[PDB]
DNA sequence: CCGACGTCGCATCAGC
DNA sequence: GCTGATGCGA
DNA sequence: GTCGG
């Protein structure tokens, strides 16, 4: 990519700040900036060119132009020393374990994958299978085995209702030509803001996928999100596929177009557009855009009947699913 | 300057 | 048990 | 760390 190097500096940093400094703004604002950045149709020649850009500031502009003048950041040199840092940075990378239980972990002296595999018993059921799972969860999925597993996911919950809709979305929806897990959000007409109409609707597909082999292992699981393991199915000597994230939300029949708004993202792309809407007066979230009063208090939801719909309200412009990878 | 920064589901814990 | 943080995650 | 009133 034409700025991969700054992107991939601004990037370092922000997870130093999300794992070791646990400041979450900041992480925002470096994420949010080398989104910016990556999306850029230029190749950048120094920070000036880049402060005019929406989320780079004044100090993001000096570490571009010390970057771009000898390929380094001093900053990042120094964190990649310490050694604090980068245990926490490294405990980080196991599904469960968070900045809080990164610095925990450290300070009890655990601090590498062959101590995490000596205390598995000091690890939660989630921890416990992301450290199973780490190798596997580090790789990502070519959209050939997405499509594989899309076909699974669809045909083995049409057998359980045939009223379900089940739509693959995350980056897959945006067209990605490869994705870091499967996102599955889920309806059905039994579901809705109004009702509940039907008891275990989530729980009946897990369990279906559950006895297919489809789903391995579960993370955490309630009744509108699912978030587990699963692994296609391989054939007569052939090697195992890696096991795979997968991601079930179960939304309301009726507002499945802020659902899939939601669900679609990117996380940058959500973050940006609910912040334009409050801006405009609006708060969106997986279920619905509602108007902000002068209150500040969030009114009655407004009628939503399409993705568009939902841009219209806060005056952009629509965008397609593939043009949401920020 | 300085308050705001997207929004919410599930797991875990503390305090009653 | 319930309730309200807090952590971690989408 | 950046933005906007
Ligand atoms: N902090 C976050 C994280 C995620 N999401 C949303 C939008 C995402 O697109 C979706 C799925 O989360 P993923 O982490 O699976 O992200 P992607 O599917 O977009 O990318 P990847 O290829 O890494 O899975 O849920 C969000 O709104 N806010
Ligand atoms: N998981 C899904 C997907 C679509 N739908 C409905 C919402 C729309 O009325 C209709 C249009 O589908 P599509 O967006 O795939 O064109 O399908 C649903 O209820 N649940
Ligand atoms: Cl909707
Ligand atoms: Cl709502
Ligand atoms: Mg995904
Ligand atoms: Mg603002
Ligand atoms: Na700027
Ligand atoms: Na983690
Ligand atoms: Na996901």
């Amino acid at each position: 990519t034409l700025n991969g190097g700054i992107t991939d500096m601004l990037t370092e940093l922000a997870n130093f700040e999300k794992n070791v400094s646990q400041a979450i703004h900041k992480y925002n604002a470096y994420r949010k900036a080398a989104s910016v950045i990556a999306k850029y149709p230029h190749k950048i020649k120094s920070g000036a060119e880049a402060k005019k850009l929406p989320g780079v500031g004044t100090k993001i502009l000096e570490k571009i132009d010390e970057f771009l003048a000898t390929g380094k950041l001093r900053k990042l040199e120094k964190i990649r020393q310490d050694d604090t840092s980068s245990s926490i940075n490294f405990l980080t990378r196991v599904s469960g374990i968070g900045p809080s239980a990164a610095r925990k972990f450290v300070d009890e002296g655990i601090k590498t994958l062959e101590d995490l595999r000596k205390n598995e018993d000091k690890l939660n059921h989630h921890q416990r299978i992301g450290l199973k799972y780490f190798g596997d969860f580090e790789k990502r999925i070519p959209r050939e085995e997405m499509l594989q597993m899309q076909d699974i996911v669809l045909n083995e919950v049409k057998k359980v209702d045939s009223e379900y809709i089940a739509t693959v979305c995350g980056s897959f929806r945006r067209g990605a030509e490869s994705s870091g897990d499967m996102d599955v959000l889920l309806t059905h007409p039994s579901f809705t803001s109004e009702s509940t109409k039907q008891p275990k609707l989530l729980h009946q597909v897990v369990e279906q996928l559950q006895k297919v082999h489809f789903i391995t292992d579960t993370l955490s699981k309630g009744e509108t999100k699912f978030m587990g393991v699963c692994q296609l199915p391989s054939k007569n000597d052939e090697k195992e596929y890696p096991h795979r994230r997968i991601d079930i939300r179960l939304i309301p029949k009726d507002q499945y177009y802020c659902g899939v708004l939601y669900f679609t993202g990117s996380d940058i792309f959500n973050k940006n557009m609910r912040a334009h809407a409050l801006e405009k007066g609006f708060t969106i979230n997986e279920y619905t855009i509602r108007p902000l009063g002068v209150t500040g208090v969030a009114g009655e939801p407004l009628p939503v009947d399409s993705e568009k719909d939902i841009f219209d309200y806060i005056q952009w412009k629509y965008r397609e699913p593939k043009d949401r990878s920020e």
